[PDB]
Parts: C-alpha cells; structure tokens; sequence
C-alpha cells in the first residue's frame, strides 16, 4: 500500500499545544546549514506524556512522522516515533 | 539537521523540464489521496525516469524536504526505486 | 540511541511459528532481496511478535514483494536478529 | 529490492585504513548503538567525500546517524556488510 513518511532532525521550537482523544501539537525548527518548520500532531498518548513529562523546548529531537496532503495544499504530520537526542 | 521523505505511490503525471525535472506521486493509503511534487536535479536519475519510467508506475521515492512560506512543500528526490511500472 | 532496517524483497518461505524462551509466539520467515541480478541476494530473517502483523502475515502469499522495517540487534558465532515492526504488501504471490 | 539500514549510535573506534580487491581505499569503524544491550555495528566506507568527512572533522565518541546499504555474505554461516551511504554528525567527542 502506498505511504508517506517524514523523518525530521531538529529542534523543538514551541510549546506542547493541547486540543480536543486529546492531541499535541508542537513544531520542530529544523535548519541542515534556511530554516524549516514543520508542524507536529500526536495522538499516540504514551508519546503525548514522554512529551509533556520529559521533553523541554529546544529540545534536539529525531521525530518520525506520517504525511499527508488540498482546499492551498496543508500537510499533516501525525508523530509516529521520538527520539531525544539532546534536551 | 535534516527532514527527509520516504513515498511509495504512483507516479501521477507526466516528467515536465525546468531550467531539473518535476513530478507528483499520488500516495493513496486506501479513501484520501496524497499529492507529492517531486524536484529532480540528479541528472543520472533524471535520466532514468525519462529513459526508463512510464507514468502509474509503483516507486519508492526519498527526498529532501524543506518548506518555503502560507506554506509550501519541497522535495528534492536523492532516491528511487521502481517498484512496479505503467500502462504500454 | 537505534538500528533499525528496512528492505524490499520478496518473501522467501512459509511462514513457520515457535515459542520464545521468554513465552512468546513468534513468526519467523526469510526474505530474498536482491537489488542487482547480477549481485547476490540477501536472505534476512525477520522474527514477528507484533500479532496484529503475525496475523496479517498468516491471513500474505510466498514470493510477495514486501517492504518491512524491523529492528535490528546483534546476538553472539554473532548473528542478527530483525525483529518486525510494520510491513507493506506491495504486490503479493 | 534494498536492504538499508540506520543507526543512532556513538562511535566506538578509530578510523581504521585498508585496501580494496581493485586497489580502492576504504574506512572501517564501529558504532555502538545502545537502545535501553550494547548493538556493535561494523561500517565500511568508500565515499571518498565521506572518508575524508571522517577523518577530518569527526571523533570517537561522536553519537551520529548513519545510513548504510546492508548485505548478506555467505560462506563456508553468514556476515553483515554495512557500507556507509551518509552520515549526520549529531554531538561529537
């Protein structure tokens, strides 16, 4: 079956955004030398605690996350996986 | 730092040249369908999907990700993978 | 800290089922991939826990082109263990 | 059909230097890649760039991302070529 995943090494750069099953929301700076921002959604909730008990803002993080795709175009990415690298 | 991105879908359009080669892959889980426009400057691979690669096909695609703001998506490919190719 | 692999391949035996020392069912199967047809081909044995997947397997044919991510560790002779955390069924047998 | 792999680890050797069959230059290293059990990782290079990459700005105990192309190699039992296809240096030593 046809995916889209996105894998993202970067820095948190914004609070842990609640919203109504409850989500996360949260964006990661991500800069390879132009800087990228990319918006996070989580609805796994071991992941949406590890996030709020653990995880501090400016956080180096590797996050995997699935994509999705029209109204303008908006991509989704809902949180797969986390790794801290560096809090 | 980076953000890349990992595709399997089909190829959903013709390969239009620039002055590099675009594209889009549909990605369809099931049901929604994802759009995904691919830039492509590594020459042996652009040749590759012209000399190669007929629309519809299946590829596994990897790419470089970034975003430019509203805000939009690019994706630069690095990699692919024919899975499964088109209609003759 | 992670390894993790993923590949592309065809399934490559049936699926044969066995107890784990610590008590769990797993599946274990091989997969055949084999990027060059002129290069040699790579037989990986992916062990499966995760019953949703177990079940989805046994419900997959011999010979399907797959795309499996697993983790991956080694154990000591050293060998290494994948063990199976999603699949894609890209085109079955 | 692909077999790669990616780890998050921290390396564990010196850049050792050797010689290929065609006389071309190659990097070996380990990665020690410990998710909670230690995962050893031996890695081959020949991205000349990413040789040069190595030696030039990068330490041992660098935690890094390593992507590799993974091969089965057979003989007389089985051994895991790891070839290096990209490396992210996240902290280094």
């Amino acid at each position: 079956m046809d995916f889209s995943k996105m894998s993202i090494v970067g820095r948190i750069g914004s609070e842990f955004t609640e919203h109504t099953n409850r989500y996360l929301k949260y964006s990661i700076a991500s800069q390879p030398r132009q800087t990228n921002w990319y918006n996070i959604t989580v609805f796994n909730e071991p992941q949406i605690n590890f996030l709020t008990e653990y995880v501090r803002k400016g956080a180096l993080v590797y996050v995997e996350a699935d994509a999705a795709n029209v109204f303008g175009t908006t991509l989704s990415l809902v949180q797969k996986d986390i790794n801290l690298l560096k809090n």
